[PDB]
């Protein structure tokens, strides 16, 4: 009996009919997906096995909390009838965040907007999307009069779905008809939905990302593609005036990112862009925020001074991902503290922050820091840590490649982790699991001996922990990657650590922070 999760998918209904209870555990019948056994399995475990349980907080205080909303989350063909159940999606349902009496963030980041010309991303550079959408008049006008103009890459996923979204039956309607405001369904008719519950509520669009980021360098030194990207701001606002702020996540200006084209000129070159941006006094834009590296020698390439020159407002540090295979060492991948010695977890929180802080002379308050609804994982794991409830995580693994994880190997998801690797309630790990508080990194990991996979992952006590980091060091805030992943446990605590007096509250935390 729990108040976080259910023991069966409960379904999700459309049309009048409920076509996947069970859908999940069907699924791992399916794939033969057993939690205390497999260490190298996909699981597709939908969100639906969660219970929603976001509080509100008072949040007009002097912080705010970030999430960015993937717009790739709604999706599940195991919804639609009883056919596919060897693989799913994620379903995740925006209305999860319309909560009553407050909400959970103040500002929602739709991810992500691409750029037409991106030809890393996309094999025609996103040019059969700029038609479908209503702002090419064909694939070659796509790339000749709009290189560097960002859209939505997913239509279906931002201006025509139902499911997940909000809204209750098929109507007829294209992206190019759909692709403003008051017609958008999808997840920007989502964001419309809950700005029309919520007018506190702030929106962001998240141009870029890890996948993204191939075509800024070239963009940001040339004045004409600067002047196409700065359409595309200008375009994308007058179609939705509820948005009000920009976040440009190239990942990262001066340094090779996913592998991209990359050059020391970069930051340089993106200040003049986000110059131009604000030139073009686009009314409802009122911040635009910026990505950086927590690797500080990463930092130093993004020439984070010139982009601070040029108005930026927010610093979106990308504190997660810290643990990447390859090297044969376990880390905490999204951890505070670290030891400076440290050849395991080899990045921290308060090393990005100290480092933009106290050499790039950044405002504290500009800077956001991020907590995490997914793990890094690595299987045919070894634990060294002499004392591992009081010494910092050391650790190695051998094999890693199709390590157990949700939807792409060695990555659990949040909704995961309460079901089958963590029991916050009975405050223990599950299924031959066990949690281990590391002190010095203030972080946690789970770990099985009959299994061997390392797990690291945020938890209501790490996320409490950074809010208190925040508090005390009064940064901007802190932001989700992803927030569609949470339930709202992680959120709870953030809110709780910037010390938030509850509005209403669904489900008591005190349990889940063991100590």
């Amino acid at each position: 009996k729990s108040n976080l999760i259910y023991d069966k998918d409960p379904g999700y209904v459309w049309d009048n009919k409920n076509e996947c209870e069970g859908a999940a555990e069907e699924t791992y019948q399916e794939l033969n997906y057993e939690p205390s056994i497999s260490a190298d399995k996909l699981t597709w475990t939908p969100t639906r096995l969660a219970k929603t349980v976001f509080n509100t907080y008072e949040d007009d205080d002097d912080f705010n909390v970030l999430c960015y909303f993937t717009d790739w989350s709604q999706y599940d063909p195991r919804i639609i009838n009883k056919e596919i159940r060897d693989t799913g999606g994620r379903s995740a349902d925006i209305l999860r965040l319309n909560t009553p009496d407050g909400r959970p963030f103040k500002r929602l980041i739709y991810s992500f907007g691409g750029l037409i010309g991106d030809k890393k991303y996309s094999a025609d550079g996103n040019a059969s999307i700029a038609v479908r959408l209503g702002v090419a008049t064909d694939p070659d006008d796509a790339i000749a009069n709009h290189k560097g103009k960002t859209i939505p890459v997913d239509p279906d996923g931002a201006v025509l779905a139902s499911i997940n979204c909000g809204f209750t039956k098929w109507e007829a309607g294209d992206a190019n008809e759909r692709y403003n405001q008051e017609k958008a369904k999808g997840l920007l008719g989502g964001f419309r939905l809950l700005h029309e519950a919520d007018k506190e509520l702030e929106f962001s669009l998240s141009i870029g990302g890890w996948s993204m980021s191939g075509l800024f360098s070239e963009i940001a030194k040339d004045e004409i593609l600067r002047t196409n990207f700065v359409e595309g701001i200008k375009d994308f606002f007058q179609r939705f005036p509820m948005f009000s702020h920009l976040d440009i996540d190239w990942e990262y200006p001066g340094s090779i990112g996913a592998g991209n084209p990359n050059s020391p000129d970069d930051g340089a070159n993106f200040a003049i862009l986000i110059q131009q941006i604000t030139d073009a006094k686009i009314s409802n834009l009122k911040g635009i925020s910026i990505a950086s590296s927590a690797d500080p020698a990463k930092i130093d390439a993004a020439n984070i001074p010139a982009l601070m020159d040029a108005g930026v407002t927010g610093i979106n540090l990308m504190t997660y991902d810290f643990f990447t295979l390859g090297d044969g060492k376990l880390s905490h991948h999204t951890n505070i503290y670290r030891d400076p010695s440290d050849v395991y977890s080899k990045y921290s929180i308060d090393d990005a922050v100290t480092h933009l802080i106290d050499e790039k002379k950044v405002d504290p308050k500009a800077i956001f820091i991020g907590y995490a609804g997914y793990t890094r994982n690595a299987k045919n794991a070894t634990i060294t840590t002499s004392i591992p409830s009081e010494e910092a995580l050391k650790g190695t693994y051998t094999d890693a490649n199709q390590t157990l994880g949700s939807f792409e190997y060695s990555v659990l998801e949040w909704t995961d982790i309460i079901c089958h690797y963590m029991d916050f309630e009975k405050g223990e790990g599950r299924n031959g699991y066990k949690l281990v508080h590391d002190k010095v990194a203030k972080a946690d990991y789970l770990y099985s001996e009959a299994t061997k996979v390392f797990i690291s992952l945020d938890t209501p006590r790490s996320v409490r922990d950074k809010g208190r980091y925040v508090k005390d060091k009064g940064l901007g805030g802190l932001f989700i990657w992803s927030g569609d992943q949470d339930n709202g446990i992680l959120t709870n605590a953030a809110h709780e650590g910037l010390k938030r007096r509850i509005k209403n509250k669904v489900i008591d935390m005190t349990p889940f922070y063991l100590d």
